[PDB]
């Protein structure tokens, strides 16, 4: 926002998306006002905001908390020496580019 701003998550962000077990899968929060109504009619509670399903490419709204943060300069488990080939792969590299993407986008607000 504007002086003092420091927590919950904000549109057009990279995270993780809790799925179950050690797997996971990345994601990346958009807003209401970009999905297709669609998805708006889900209805919700607080908090629970659109979020983009790579390498599936679907909205759901789930609450906050339950999304990591999901960073550039490091991974530790998800890359180094992969033979599994899978939809995953293509959420990865989507949740990539779109970080890549997000940060690489022309100045407007914020």
């Amino acid at each position: 926002g504007s002086s003092g701003s420091s927590g919950k998550l904000h549109y057009k962000q990279i995270v993780w998306v809790k799925l179950g077990n050690y797997r996971w899968w990345p994601a990346e929060i958009c807003n209401p006002r970009s999905v297709p109504l669609n998805i708006q009619g889900l209805k919700h509670d607080l908090g629970d905001f659109p979020v983009f399903f790579f390498g599936s490419h679907d909205y759901y709204w789930v609450h906050q908390g339950r999304v990591f943060p999901y960073v550039e300069g490091d991974k530790s488990f998800a890359e180094g020496q992969t033979s599994i080939n899978k939809t995953f792969k293509k959420a990865l590299e989507e949740a990539a580019k779109r970080f890549q993407e997000l940060k690489a986008s022309g100045p407007s607000s914020g």
